DNA sequence: TAGGCCTGGATC
DNA sequence: TAGGCCTGGATC
């Protein structure tokens, strides 16, 4: 849905990669051995990215904003297991692959490149580039 | 299909 | 992690 704007790039570079496995906490979407790393595409929404699709929702507020944070607290830990057998986590927002800013289908694969192969710290990649996962 | 709203939903 | 509605475009 938006995976796929992601995933067509991976096969572009041959990549070998797994897909949405709910073997590997946080179920990733994309895994990859070829690096023994995982990526994930998460909702700017559920995940509360300070991004500009993030709005808390003017109704029932504090059903929303607690069960968002519960989240941010599940994606902390899965990331946390996921580093703890050895694999390396990438996230990449939608803001950054659907919307009024998302990266130039060029700025990725770039990006991504530096990344998966050319080893690296686990980082999420945004609208505005690519940062140390924290 | 472009995004912009509006809510929960289905599962496990 | 949505799907249902509604707008406004590009493709044909
Ligand atoms: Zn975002």
């Amino acid at each position: 849905a938006i995976e796929k704007r992601l995933a067509s790039l991976l096969t572009g570079q041959g990549l070998a990669f797994r897909v949405q496995d709910a073997s590997l906490p946080g179920r990733p979407d994309f895994v990859v051995d070829e690096y023994r790393c995982v990526i994930f595409t998460h909702g700017c929404f559920w995940h509360h990215h300070h991004c500009y699709l993030f709005k808390v929702p003017a109704t029932r507020t504090e059903f929303w904003l607690e069960k968002i944070g519960k989240n941010v607290e599940r994606d902390r830990r899965d990331i946390s297991r996921l580093q703890e057998l050895g694999w390396r986590v990438l996230i990449v927002w939608e803001c950054a692959l659907r919307g009024r800013e998302k990266l130039t289908d060029e700025a990725l694969t770039e990006r991504l490149e530096e990344w998966i192969c050319g080893e690296g710290a686990s980082a999420q990649i945004d609208t505005q580039g690519i940062h140390l996962l924290a």
